């Protein structure tokens, strides 16, 4: 049968008061490094936030985002501890309505940031949350940007499209690791902090549950 | 990895205006026979409707329901074409918070009804929608009873608990077939009209997505 | 994948001017013996004709029919060269909306007739078309009784239900052969005069094409 | 035995009031992307519509069509939401009465259109239903162009020839995927929204059911 | 594919001036023993000659024949050197239009005669051509009785039905050998003087060539 | 044992009133394309017709023929719907008394004609029965040209020689298919409309039945 | 090498201000059922708490405990939502300084309680937290009883001994499941909420890390 | 399952009076050579001591340390018998928050010192404890520098980061050996004096126990 | 080659000032349970001490001893924390100069004592060091009884004979474990605190090193 990792979620589109999203049941432990990967099929070209981690006193602990520009260039962004969104553009032309594997690697130890598109690195950046350590209790929401724990959504910050195979590690995966994670036929590794479908989450406001044909047809 | 059929959905509990439920994307074709099976972990002992099929002019086309009585006896009910809920009790003591495999087999050809609990038949009944044929376009909702297409929910008719491996055939499976469907280690067959996780559906109002440990530990 | 022999056709029901049926492209050679087998899911209990073979000057060359009685007894009928329908009842209780394998064996050589239900013989009969030889050019229609080549249907003579795995031999199969033909897991033999799905036919008036779950689930 | 995917349907030719065609039993869910592939043996060189998807208030939701020009060039057309037929010509000379594999890929997300002939791309086009999303409930008819749900056929818009292995996905398959879909000896994938022979359909007005010798001889 | 030994010939029926029959190209060597076996599906119950061997001066060198009596008993006859037909009845009830394996074993050395039905002996007889030796040059005709070399047929002596797997040895096979020859799944031995299909023969007057379903279905 | 496909028929030679020939029991369905292949050992160098298909109102529906010219060149002809024999010469020198594999491919869809000699194409031709569709009920005769259904033979139009492995498809096989059909050791495919030895036929006027040593020695 | 599940922790013994214990990094999601299993080597015979789950406003959310009586009888206790310790004695004589596998199964759905010793059930109890649902954010501490989140330890409530293979599920495992969990050579399943060694935890006050020789020697 | 050698310990960071560290239960025998290897993920760039061996009268018997310089160069230090820290820089740029395998090889026999980074030698040094022999009874502490047996920690001398697969031999491994020790997929050898996880140790002050993803993902 | 575990040591016999013995290099960690097993070939029948563990303030921390009585009965003794030698006699007749496997199991947790002879238990005893915990730093001497750390030997307390396969665990092995340890062909387990030949020791005063033929010949 199809593999559990090929299950996908669809974020139809936001418009107050409907905010399709996902909220994980368990909260994240305290972490000082983090790698978040997932397969995405973007719908809009404007900025939208995908992964949102918020604590009782910092709704902007960790937030991954993206936006495509006119020439079709992919721009992956990361914000740590209410900082400003830092972006890194990838040498790939995006086609709205298509699948892509993306990873964000963050290391508060030295404040390094690295984003990957399809197993290939796009580039790194520094002074991104350097010295910062996400407090324990992070609540995770997908497809919406929290301003309140698991709430306070702004339709203009939401992200629409399809998503699946979300994996998260509290370690900064190396460039050679990231590539084994993105490959479809690879060994398909699982995150230690969050393994797609293995860690339960909550759904609301019309998310569609289906299957991703990116890897298997 | 875990199999896609072991994914489960949790229906936390209803209380206006929150109605956790599922609504399938595709509507059912016109059918004159129907077998609906699924694994369930009931939470409450009072009547709740699980499978609800409604058309633009008959919100009560097909509705499976259940309720446990004081002695712990399982009672599976079926209602066809706005008829009255017909019940058949099973020779098994239910334990709220535990897994059970259940099937409802309906044949409008002769109006026969048969319900099974864990691959074993509980009994049959007659004159249940005899001669009736569910019109094409049936909309399916899980965990809520529709009074309107995909809506008009009544908190008192909702069903809470956990559910998974929902399979549906537009044929009246035989007693020997039903048993091969319920077994965990069996060949695990898939429904032709609805295959759990293979046919996409919509989620709203806090359903929890996780994994069922009934079959595999 | 599912086997080609598991394809089924559904005959919704007749009502002038709609006569759902099938008409084979090639006509039958001249034959003096004939075995017609197929899997059927009857809808009505009243007489209906399944296999109809008609020539330019005898629309009643060969016609298989059936009807269930009050007690649920199966009655298989055969008519040869405009004779009268001869019936043989089988020791099995029919359940409208269920699958059954049936065969009609006719031998104009001695005029013997034998009908089987699920690989088991129901009984034989004599003086049924004895000495008769169906002329070459027989046109075959399924689910309707011809009074004209490929036409002249009477809605009261039509047969509704589901059908599949239709096999036809111009030889009178033995009782031991018929049994290997009816078994699902058996070698599944194919008719030499007509092999289900292998010999093309024409469809009209709303027959539904799908798949039979009698053998494979 | 021959594989179920090799079953073919023949559309003899239209002439009021006879409109040979197929109508699928289940209606399409709401989709915003779509890939329709199938093997075809064209009879006429003039425009004819193959796949027709119509909703209660837009009989022109999605319609694939084709026509061969004097020099034998294949022209595949697509029309979305009552737009005008957009065509893309392929670098292949058509031979009426021969087999060809064809795919139409549409993505309302960015309005992109791509057509393939025998696993190879013919070219793409833009602004084709951009932003459009086919409403849920699409009724599909093959070999006829609907002006009414499952009706209102115009013999000048009908398409004749032979067809088989019709596969449909609610995702925009990639160019590398389309190629594995068209190959005969390939893994032969099945559509998630419509799998030839697996999803039941209705037949009327003389369609011939047989077998395609394109792949297997 | 089907085996060459399963090819069958049909002798429709004689009526002056039409005499369906077979005539072997090569003539038989001089023999003093002979075993002739073959599978037959009799049509009429009256006497008919199957194997006819004639020389330029004795049209009645060797002739096998059969006839069924009222109670359905099989009677196999043999005539040697213009003697009178000697018969031996078999303990089996014949059913016109069915297959049976038959052998005639003759030994001019001691004049013994033995006939078998389905690998089992029916009985022996003596003083049948004792001391006789069929002269070289015997011409063989099937389904007709010669009064002239390869001619002089009498419609009343013809034999109708189906025949196949004709084997002939110039040795008197033992009872244990005959049984290995009759079995379908056995090693299927071939005659040394005549091997069905291996030794060419001539056909005239409407014999039908087809395939026997006695052994393989 | 030798394969059933290696059985051959010999057409000794015609001379009124003797017309050695074969007539198939079942008639051909209505077809608009046709591929007829067979192995032949020609005896005479003058024109002779091999495959003759006639309907109740057109004795010249489809007729394959051949003739060798002085330099030994093979000329394969085809006539459709009483048209005139169209010929295509092959780049091979024929040797009367030798085996050759030949195919005629006809497509009434575009009126194309193609003939092959030993798996290799000799050439194509156009405007051969374009738009024509052979009516249902075609009677097939081998080695004689019908002027009447199964009769009206003219000794000057007869064809003598040996023939075997006759295969017929109601589809226009491609050039790559034709080659797999002609090879001896190949997979040896079977025609869907007529499979040598599998579809019964009638014989008269001295045809010799034997075995072909073209493929196996 | 030794398996990761055989790692053990030693709780030397408490004496203010030293409180050897473990505190898991991630907090428990909200749960309404729970199965906690682990291998233990008890040191003292008096009551000691092993598993302690505390939330911001209920330090007594879930607490497993045990004590051995004079006759060596094992007594497993459970306390839910500040209730009173409920005990169930097991039919086994404990030997301080030896290994034992223990499981606590709780289901707030019906308030059922069941404890096991070495894969065998000791007995069940009711009205234990019935209707209760542990709030999300439970902090888990091992070997100490919290009166404050991750603190407020009372040396008289601490538990000493050795522990390993701690597994936790948010489902109420069945009696048949518990048995496969306790066996050493079994498949050794892992908890979905807490998998020994897989989910990180914090150590303080002298816990000894080593290896358990209960299973492997 | 994950291998026992992949268990890691995290040293959060020191700040009086909290001194996260490890103290092995068994003391080191008397040794005159020593190889200490382990996988480390450094947090700070300033000097920190990792391995500390102290006896009743020399708290500075053996101490491994490291520090990264501005340009990211790794500097591994060793101190023997209260000598001064001798350093050797490695040709590798360190990235705080990443994994590296490191070994210190010391031989009091000739006073040679050699340090390796990732299986490769960085360089050697001499006159380092030449003639010295560590007295029996060495107590080992990790992540803290002892000034007292198992105590007297100075927060400015502590080392933070993650560590795992600590192996120790009382022999001076060769350069070829060190390389097989550092490889992940290698045979993974174990130290004879200290084998990670195999020899028990004590934990205090918040060390985190988890798993290293350096080798296995 | 012979296995390392079959190496044996011979204790010739003591007589001041010669005290043949062994002293392990590493000292024992602090333990509260202990299992000491070894193969022995006794020479004298009078009491002799084998395993002696002494700390800087208790030369009598743990001492195993034995003596054979007149009837040949084996008596195994144990002394803990300067207590008095407690003995347990075994139901086996000893033969000086022969091999025997012996184990002493001590559990200070409950003060239980158990001795085994050849995998079989001889009996248990209580109140033997109950509550006692051997302090860290135990020095081990074999074949001599220490009154001083690694010294102060008394010739009358020495033990002579041959010994090998000495294994020691800081856990109280179960009776079923002890039996797998004693068997020669068994899996031959190794102690975690002391593995024969794997943990280095010192030799003096004429111990003979050789090989034991108890297990392998
Ligand atoms: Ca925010
Ligand atoms: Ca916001
Ligand atoms: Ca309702
Ligand atoms: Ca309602
Ligand atoms: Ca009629
Ligand atoms: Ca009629
Ligand atoms: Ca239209
Ligand atoms: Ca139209
Ligand atoms: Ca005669
Ligand atoms: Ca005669
Ligand atoms: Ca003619
Ligand atoms: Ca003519
Ligand atoms: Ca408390
Ligand atoms: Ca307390
Ligand atoms: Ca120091
Ligand atoms: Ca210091
Ligand atoms: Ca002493
Ligand atoms: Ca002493």
């Amino acid at each position: 049968a199809v593999d559990i990792r090929d299950v996908k979620i669809s974020f139809p589109g936001t418009q107050n008061p409907k905010f399709p999203h996902l909220r994980f049941m368990q909260t994240l432990p305290a972490v000082r490094q983090l790698t978040v990967c997932q397969r995405i099929k973007p719908f809009h070209r404007n900025t939208g936030y995908i992964f949102s981690c918020a604590t009782s006193n910092q709704d902007n602990q960790f937030i991954t985002s993206m936006y495509v520009k006119s020439d079709g260039t992919l721009n992956l962004g990361l914000q740590v501890n209410a900082s400003s969104n830092k972006y890194i553009s990838c040498p790939i032309e995006i086609e709205l309505g298509q699948w892509y594997h993306v990873c964000h690697v963050w290391s508060g130890v030295d404040g390094r940031m690295a984003v990957y598109a399809n197993g290939s690195p796009c580039g790194t950046m520094e002074n991104v949350g350097k010295g910062h350590q996400i407090s324990a209790g992070g609540t995770v929401v997908i497809g919406q940007e929290q301003d309140k724990i698991g709430g306070g959504f702004e339709e203009q910050e939401s992200w629409s499209g399809e998503l699946s195979d979300l994996q998260v590690w509290d370690e900064a995966l190396t460039t050679h690791q990231v590539s084994t994670v993105a490959s479809c036929n690879g060994i398909r590794p699982r995150g230690n902090v969050i393994s797609w479908m293995e860690d339960s989450f909550v759904a609301d406001d019309g998310v569609i549950v289906g299957i991703s044909h990116m890897c298997s047809l």
